């Protein structure tokens, strides 16, 4: 009585009931419907390129089952926490009649271990040639250690498109294949939630990468990205973020200025020749004395002379432009010029700065009154005869602490994200960052669950159908599988899939024109 | 390799009907009843649209089309004390729930305050047509409205008393969509309006200004051009959405004034356009007939400057240019050190500060110079808004308010400063590259939750304008991690709804 | 106890006429219920 | 009794007003017609406001 349960209550008819079966049967004739649409018909997934330059065992195409593979499954889980059945895989080779080579797709069972070689050929496998003109249709079962799966199991079977015979070319080209899925006659979803209701616990992995490039802001410095860099050693002190929420840096994420007060102290240099400097102290701090967000990369040894002119300065420190903080008057500041950024001790007119933020902290700058003050990083140059990267030296990366680093690692490069910063006579500037903006605000705010020799391996999709696998590790950096690749290939507009989780010292898989 | 059997087991562990959404009742809205509700006041409006039941709402989103009823169940939660008696009419599709006594004349049920059980109603599918169409409005309503007053006996508490009740929903025994659509598939005439309003507040920028989101504003009137974007891709405006600020060519001063007493002004050149001869991403909001007389150094002297910061932009090379310091943005050519020239962007474009070399540059919008005696929000003002040849507005809309979102920016004079957008941010750039389902006569509404059972409906129209149902509701009551969750189409005559302490 | 539309109510009255005076009137008028459906209106 | 109140322009007078015994239109019928109100009845005509007053 009390009590009401999950579907009860008092029926109530008002106004106009119009006879609901019969206009029913004229809609469901009007567009006939079978109990599940998505499992009839063939959805296209995903193409992934094949040159002629793939030597035999090269896999084109790693995918465990999942429902991703799919559209509208895809789409659906979101409103489910698990699942189990075969899907059904469609895959075309789109090529000249002149073109010759063969394909192979496997069904890797969970516990093998999906590299290449020719080994992998040698468990049951249907092939495509060049030639077929007709799409292959193998299936994939659902093999299971467990009742049902979670949304990101990373134990799940296993899809590779090996090169068997490799791509010859009687002139003298990359092919393309195409992958449709659909849902078996034995896919079933399982545990039924809302969507909106974000995945376990909030840890999930999936949400580190956003899915398109519209939002890849660096962790570096401000600004729209311009793709990748392998390099042997990585290394970055500020905005890196740490799987355990961990930061040996000095900012946090917002990347939205220093929040900064200068003292009226022209600090005496010589009245000509320079335009002097002020010493600064942070309005906020999230370590020691450290004010949020001093650039991570500059030269030592700020040699300020005859800059009264303009910032023709060697070797720069940041440029940045400068906005009062807030007054409650007319405006106590009087034209306020560009800031330069420097740290260590003023020894002299120029600023004696090192490779470890402990001294004080200093600015370039015309300045007179006292007051609060935003400045943002803005400009950038070294001398003419350089022609690297913000964030490529090692000197010039500040640290307060240990300086994290990434080595070569098992089999994978780590590397750095790049993206464009307002810089002079630095051919097409570019700034390097050890993560994206997204994943330094989350590792922030959450823990997450990147095991300690575990990486979490996210393809990185072109529209030319190219793919490659990067992975974030326990200390926050990325890494790909291989020394070098061509990324000067790579079209801007990518998106990102999770892949799930995958041991650290294992080689990582790349498939790039 | 595989087999049945699997599976089977699988549904054991695990319980699952194969598509179980269609049994339970979802939640919906909370709908306060108040001891001060005048006979006739409408509580709760909602027109048939699949839109409402969660899952109903994912689901649609691969769906092209929709037919059959759906089911409403009423908590009305009262104590055993309170006297109250509360009408449910069904309205035939197509007549206004214009004004709440009316309708009563209606065929109608009456729902006690005192229910031990829940309530289901069954909203009918009338139609026309065999299968609507995942925007069409034209539907049969359902009004709630006070028929007795709720009588509390104790007003020992004078007055604010009352009760609670929660809507949830199902679809009917014949609900049914009908034309498969990849997720992501733009329909004819129109996108999702789903994907308008974030989720998180955490995300919500302005479209005038850069800033953190502070808080909502209510206006009889509402006006911008600048940045905002119809439904339809329409943009009265001149910039595209990003933010990036205004990126210039600086011509020397050969048309400064020649007879200067203070830090001269520079004719520009935009070197982007999206709308002829203007500089994409010129600030909408400064005075008219500003004054750089006395402009030494210092600038805040001037009135309603706009003040940008500089940067550099395209050099390749040695940094020829001087110290750019600040910049105050103008429009129209004068004889002095003035500005005169106002109310439209046809004069040229002039940039005010102690400039030297000619070249190209960044600025953006980055503090604002006011009046030692301002009282209002930046764009406060019509005769301060800037026009290239009409502003759009809204007003009043069946009852319905237009609101503009507020956001921080640094502004001299005025305690607590803010600045009024019209669009989001993230609405902006959507609906600048994708057309959307709002229809001529609909209203595409949100649902905006922070806390403590705070609610407030946020619609956008056709134009992109937000509305609201009333007027004056306590947006100062909020708690700042607000989430939008979309609701429907509801038609653009109807009222709003709104609940908050 | 949700109320019916229809009328679920109660019926009270003191000291009524006849419904015989219907049929009386019934006959001053000979007024079939549903005229209008049954003759043709110029146009 | 009423009295239906406008506004037509006047001197000294705040909030100029004057008193009407009958609208326009209720004056303009019962001149074409002989409606059939009788010697001790009133035709009733609800007047509803905005809001519902």
């Amino acid at each position: 009585p009390d009590i009401t349960g999950e579907e009860q209550g008092v029926a109530v008819a008002t106004g106009t009931q119009p006879s609901a079966p019969a206009m029913a049967t004229l809609a469901t004739a009007a567009t006939g419907t079978m109990p599940e649409e998505w499992k009839t018909f063939f959805s296209y997934y995903t193409t992934v390129n094949w040159s002629t330059t793939d030597e035999t065992g090269k896999v084109l195409f790693v995918q465990g089952l999942s429902p991703r593979m799919n559209p509208f499954l895809d789409h659906l889980a979101k409103m489910y926490t698990g699942w189990s059945g075969s899907m059904e895989i469609r895959f075309t080779i789109s090529g000249s009649g002149v073109f010759g080579g063969k394909l192979a797709a496997v069904m890797v069972p969970p516990g093998i271990g999906t590299e290449g070689g020719t080994s992998l050929l040698q468990f049951p496998h249907v092939l495509v040639d060049a030639r077929q003109t007709e799409p292959v249709i193998f299936n994939i079962p659902d093999i299971r250690t467990v009742l049902w799966h979670d949304m990101h199991d990373t134990l799940t079977a296993h899809l590779v498109i090996l090169v068997y015979n490799d791509l010859l070319n009687p002139y003298q080209t990359s092919c393309t294949v195409t992958v449709e899925t659909r849902g078996g006659t034995d896919f079933e979803f399982h545990l039924l939630k809302p969507p909106s209701r974000k995945m376990i616990f909030g840890a999930d992995p999936s949400r580190l990468i956003p899915k398109k490039s519209m939002f890849w802001e660096g962790n570096r410095l401000p600004g729209e990205f311009k793709g990748f860099s392998i390099k042997p050693l990585v290394f970055q002190a500020n905005r890196h973020f740490d799987c355990k929420r961990q930061t040996f840096g000095w900012s946090t994420p917002e990347h939205a200025g220093v929040k900064l007060n200068i003292q009226r102290q022209n600090l005496d240099t010589e009245d000509k020749t320079d335009i002097g400097v002020h010493l600064v102290t942070g309005l906020k701090t999230i370590k020691s004395q450290v004010p949020d967000g001093w650039p991570d990369y500059y030269g030592r040894n700020i040699i300020l002379a005859n800059t009264t002119a303009s910032f023709g300065e060697v070797s720069e420190a940041m440029l940045g432009t400068v906005v009062p903080y807030r007054v409650s008057g007319k405006l106590e500041w009087r034209h306020l010029p560009e800031i330069a950024f420097a740290n260590g001790t003023a020894k002299n007119s120029t600023i004696v700065c090192g490779k470890y933020l402990t001294g004080n902290f200093y600015v370039g700058g015309n300045f007179t009154q006292q007051g609060n003050v935003v400045v943002y990083p803005a400009f950038w140059t070294s001398k003419h005869g350089d022609t690297k990267c913000i964030g490529e030296d090692e000197d010039m990366v500040k640290r307060i602490d240990v300086l994290p680093q990434a080595q070569t690692t098992g089999g994978n490069y780590p590397i750095y994200y790049v993206t464009e910063f307002p810089a002079a006579y630095l051919p097409a500037p570019r700034v390097y960052n050890s993560q994206l903006l997204w994943t330094s605000r989350l590792l922030a705010q959450d823990v997450y669950d990147i095991g300690p020799e575990a990486l979490a391996v996210f393809k990185i999709k072109d529209s030319a159908g190219n793919w490659f696998d990067i992975g974030i590790s326990c200390e926050g950096f990325s890494f790909v599988g291989a020394p070098t690749l061509p990324f000067s290939s790579l079209q801007f507009p990518l998106e990102a899939s999770y892949v799930g989780m995958a041991s650290a010292y294992n080689k990582l898989q790349h498939n790039i024109a």
